[PDB]
Formats: structure tokens, C-alpha cells, sequence
């Protein structure tokens, strides 16, 4: 059975809720990325409307097979009407094709999804500028101060610099980084850039990357391992025998392994800046855990919240326990003593 916070009063339409079966009153199933944990359920035996992205809809069709009848793409910025409702999709600055809805309800209230989300000042000067939100569905993922990690930018800067330094000292090292999902794709395309190759990957992988809309992505990844410096592998596989096991299947192409696991924050986060970041070592291999963060850092959620001053906050994410939602609902108030709304 769907719970509350995947519901939207007033409306025929339910959001990332594909696991409860045909939800009692559901015209419409909206869903804000292709996450597993926000998609479970979907499959090529769905027959109920779904309202998504363009690029969401690629992965639908070709990833999961979702029959192209039920498949509802709408574009971004855009004032559509659903079910005679008015909606908009907003970049959430998630991974490819995620976004958050604007619902404009017909008794006047204006409801704000966030979906997984990153919040950014740029979104104070999206469609968001012109109206007040009455109740926000909001992303909380790492709403507590605890939670800090730097700019997207500083840590590919890190990685580019890094992987350039041990390639220029070692031609004949090979770079690997993890992936387990959609997202962080600019870790691997930026050190693929600054180093001269293109990316190879599994079949399977190179299918997902094809349908995210990436100008020249033609010209940047490829199936072809042995023509590839930098190569991709599942997350799994980023430790030291499975490193070793793929070093072996490189024809004695290189004798070195640097490699990348794009995590999110981690408690190491807490002591150590990313100037200072050190790898893991044993032998010709080493291991750089990196904070490339795709959801908001407490600093940039509460800025956002602040900004938009809604009159309701509904969190959908750490609902689970009751010393969360304490947590949650304490930083809540603070914000608003702290802004006056
Ligand atoms: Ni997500």
C-alpha cells in the first residue's frame, strides 16, 4: 500500500510509486528519475500512464521496455496540462533527466516535488520566482549540519589533476572508475578529456549512456576496451581483487591501476578537506574514494527552503524512524524563527 508522502491530494496522480500494484484512484504515475528505488515496479506489462522527461522516457523504452503507448515525455519550463490539471518539470540537478514537478491544484494551492534533488542558487531564477509554494515534498537525504562536502566543480578538479599527474609519470597506467547507476558522469568523461581517450565499457553500460541525450557522446565513449585508457566497471568490482582480476585481462597493456568510487558523503568528510584526500594502496593499485555529491548539502537545502518559504514541508526521505523525523522537523522551525515567514 502507496504512503501519504508519494500521494498528491486533489488530483488523480501519484509520484515514484510503481511497487504498491494499481493504486486506488491513479490517473497518472509521474516519475522523477531513473533511480531503482524511485522506478521498482515498472516494467514492459505497465499499462497506466507515466509523465516523465525525454530522457527518462529513453531509459523506460529501451532499459526496462515499457511499451511506447504509456510513455508520456513532457519538456522542461514548459506550462502543460495533465488530466486537466497545470504541471511544469524543473531540472532537479540530480542525474540525467531528473526533475521536480510544480503542480498548480485547481482549489489554488501550489504544490512543489523536489524529487532527488541538489539544490542550487540558480533555482531561485527558474519558474519557481513567480508564485508562492504552499506545501514542498522535499528531498532530505542529508538534512543535518554534520553533512558537508565540497562543490562538484572542486572535486572533478581533484580527479582530472590527479589521474593527469599519474598517467604523465606512467604511460603505461590504466585508469578505472566505478559506477552502479545513472549519474556522476562527468568523474569519467572529465579524466577521459583531460587524458586523450574515450571511455570503454560493457554493452550494457554503453546502452544506458545512449540514451541520455549528451551532446558528441558518440565522439567520447566506446564498447572497443583495448583502444581505451579509461575504463568503467561496476562499483562492486572497485576493490582490490577485483582490480587485480581485470589487470590480468589487459594483455600486459599496463602494469598500474588507478581507479575513482564516486561515493556520496562519507564520515571522513568530517576531518579531512579535498586537497588532502589519500588513496588506498596495495602494490601497483590504488583507490581514491571521492564526495561527488548529486542531493543538496545541508548549507544548500537550507538556503533554498529559506528562499522559497513554504508553508508546509513534507520530507521523503529518512521517514522511517521516529528520532529522524524529530531531527527533521527541529532544523524545520529553526529555519523559519531564523527567516521570519
Ligand atoms: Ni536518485
Amino acid at each position: 500500500t502507496c504512503p501519504f508522502y508519494k500521494k498528491i491530494p486533489g488530483t488523480g496522480f501519484t509520484v515514484d510509486a510503481f511497487q504498491y500494484g494499481v493504486v486506488e484512484g491513479c490517473t497518472a504515475y509521474f516519475l522523477t528519475h531513473f533511480h531503482s528505488d524511485h522506478y521498482a515496479g515498472l516494467s514492459k506489462h505497465f499499462t497506466f500512464p507515466v509523465y516523465c522527461s525525454e530522457i527518462t522516457g529513453n531509459l523506460l523504452k529501451n532499459k526496462l521496455h515499457v511499451q511506447e503507448q504509456y510513455i508520456h515525455p513532457l519538456p522542461l519550463d514548459t506550462e502543460c496540462i495533465v488530466n486537466g490539471v497545470k504541471v511544469v518539470l524543473l531540472d532537479a540537478n540530480h542525474c540525467p533527466g531528473a526533475v521536480m514537478i510544480l503542480f498548480y491544484l485547481p482549489n489554488g494551492t501550489v504544490i512543489l516535488h523536489t524529487g532527488d534533488f541538489r539544490a542550487d542558487p540558480s533555482m531561485e531564477r527558474s519558474l519557481l520566482a513567480d508564485q508562492k509554494v504552499h506545501m514542498l515534498y522535499l528531498d532530505t537525504t542529508y538534512c543535518s549540519p554534520e553533512y558537508t562536502f565540497p562543490s562538484q566543480q572542486e572535486v572533478i578538479r581533484f580527479a582530472i589533476n590527479t589521474a593527469f599527474e599519474a598517467v604523465t609519470l606512467n604511460p603505461h597506467a590504466l585508469v578505472v572508475c566505478g559506477t552502479y547507476s545513472i549519474g556522476k558522469e562527468k568523474v569519467f568523461l572529465a579524466i577521459a578529456d583531460v587524458l586523450g581517450s574515450k571511455v570503454g565499457m560493457s554493452q550494457e553500460k554503453y546502452k544506458t549512456l545512449q540514451c541520455l541525450n549528451i551532446p558528441e557522446i558518440n565522439s567520447l565513449i566506446t564498447t572497443d576496451m583495448c583502444s581505451s585508457l579509461v575504463h568503467l566497471l561496476p562499483m562492486m568490482q572497485i576493490n582490490f581483487k577485483g582490480l587485480q582480476s581485470h589487470l590480468k585481462k589487459c594483455g600486459g597493456k599496463y602494469n598500474q591501476i588507478l581507479a575513482f568510487r564516486p561515493t556520496g558523503w562519507t564520515h571522513s568528510n568530517k576531518f579531512t578537506r579535498i586537497a588532502d584526500v589519500i588513496p588506498q594502496t596495495k602494490g601497483n593499485i590504488s583507490i581514491y574514494g571521492i564526495p561527488y555529491s548529486e542531493h543538496s548539502s545541508y548549507l544548500e537545502m537550507k538556503r533554498f527552503v529559506q528562499w522559497l518559504k513554504p508553508q508546509k514541508i513534507i520530507p521523503t526521505v529518512n521517514v522511517g524512524t521516529w528520532k529522524s523525523r524529530s531531527t527533521m522537523e527541529k532544523y524545520f522551525r529553526e529555519w523559519k524563527l531564523e527567516a521570519g515567514y
